[PDB]
């Protein structure tokens, strides 16, 4: 597989990792975007630690109401980041 | 860094890789689109061989009209590829 074939294959890996930990296993409640953020986005984003904060990134990715970031949700999540990881390296 | 972190810096390295081949720097053109597609997504996707084809993912993904993927088209391509990926090994 390519390093971009690889790169795919981890985003859908590090999703079901947090997503089936509680309640709808595809799924990112606030707990598990919480923890998904502080052990996987450590040198990309400040950790969290206020619900105040995460209560924030949620409502940034929920488009459908329901509280949670769902693998849609999530995409858009990791071409934000990606987004702002780029420009961040270059003039 | 985790896995996640080096996927999102492996999506801006497969991007530039080919979009700095020509013309602009930062956009891929239906040439460099066609690289791309070819020798990166050769498990994923069916390669590329008629300018139809190449002619019609571009019109996919070309959401301002210049002929060309810049890098946010390129994220929403990867979002694609990925949520397709996904959905194929479930249920
Ligand atoms: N010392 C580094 N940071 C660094 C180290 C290696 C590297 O290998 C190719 C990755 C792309 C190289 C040029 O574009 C970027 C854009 C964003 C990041 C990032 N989000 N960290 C890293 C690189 C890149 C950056
Ligand atoms: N050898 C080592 N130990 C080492 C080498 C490079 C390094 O680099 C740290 C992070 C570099 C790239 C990640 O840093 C950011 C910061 C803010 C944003 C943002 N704008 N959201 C995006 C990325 C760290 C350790
Ligand atoms: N034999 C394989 N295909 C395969 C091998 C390893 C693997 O490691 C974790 C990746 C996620 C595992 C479960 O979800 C998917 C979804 C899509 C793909 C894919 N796009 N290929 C691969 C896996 C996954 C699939
Ligand atoms: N040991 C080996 N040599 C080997 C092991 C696994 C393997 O698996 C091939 C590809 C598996 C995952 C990639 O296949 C697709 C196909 C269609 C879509 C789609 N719906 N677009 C997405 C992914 C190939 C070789
Ligand atoms: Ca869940
Ligand atoms: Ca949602
Ligand atoms: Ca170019
Ligand atoms: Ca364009
Ligand atoms: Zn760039
Ligand atoms: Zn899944």
């Amino acid at each position: 597989m390519s390093e971009l074939e690889k790169a795919v294959v981890a985003l859908i890996d590090v999703f079901h990792q947090y997503s089936g930990r509680e309640g709808d296993k595809h799924k990112l409640k606030k707990s598990e975007l919480k923890e998904l953020i502080n052990n996987e986005l450590s040198h990309f984003l400040e950790e969290i630690k206020e619900q105040e904060v995460v209560d924030k990134v949620m409502e940034t990715l929920d488009s459908d109401g329901d509280g949670e970031c769902d693998f849609q949700e999530f995409m858009a999540f990791v071409a934000m980041i990606t987004t702002a990881c780029h420009e961040f390296f270059e003039h």
